């Protein structure tokens, strides 16, 4: 497994949206979706550290609202010279996001408890 | 001698974060932090002495690290009242029905910027 020290998480955007399904008759229903794409800041050939920003773009579809947003945070690759972000594995990728997804999912639980009046919803990705 | 009022769940319609972007708002117009209340007859009951009211909370939250804004709102049963416009709330009896409007804005503020900028949350007080 890959050694990353990172930064604090960034939130770019969270936004929780009601439902409306008039829009969605006009601009279609949302669909729940994530994707991680990255930012390259630099390489440390003396260090043999990549500086990269792991960037989590998402929107999360059910049934009253329709969370969306963005997070980010600058990893520091410890032992890792990367050129481009096709070099990462599965793993690599999930590992690098894991932290992103988290925030989602603290914000999610919270924000839905109190907006819904209920306990809070628990992503599980 | 306060109003009487059964009020519905709270409905969060919009409640956006934002991280500040200066280069933008620089030229786009910066913001200020303000709320607006308004209330509507929705309807009545006057054989049931009830006045149906929907209150509506539309904010923007300015701070260093972010501008939060939406709208939340809220049904509310005036129980022996019968309303013909909202101009006749008292001022008390606006602040009354605004009240839950904020104090959601408030727990949501708290629980996203605790979470958002990890760091004390932020407590609004109005």
């Amino acid at each position: 497994a890959m050694e990353v020290i990172r930064e604090q998480e960034f939130v770019n955007q969270y936004h929780y949206d009601a439902r409306n399904l008039e829009w969605e008759e006009e601009n279609g229903t949302p669909k729940t979706n994530f994707e991680v794409t990255f930012q390259l800041a630099n390489r440390d050939e003396a260090a043999k550290v990549t500086s990269i920003v792991a960037v989590l773009q998402f929107v999360i579809v059910r049934d009253e609202f329709v969370i969306s947003g963005v997070i980010s945070q600058m990893a520091h690759i410890q032992g890792r010279l990367i050129n481009e972000p096709s070099e990462f594995s599965q793993d690599e990728v999930e590992n690098l996001a894991a932290p992103l997804l988290e925030i989602v999912k603290r914000l999610t639980y919270e924000v839905t408890e109190i907006a819904l009046d209920r306990p809070g919803v628990t992503l599980e990705f």
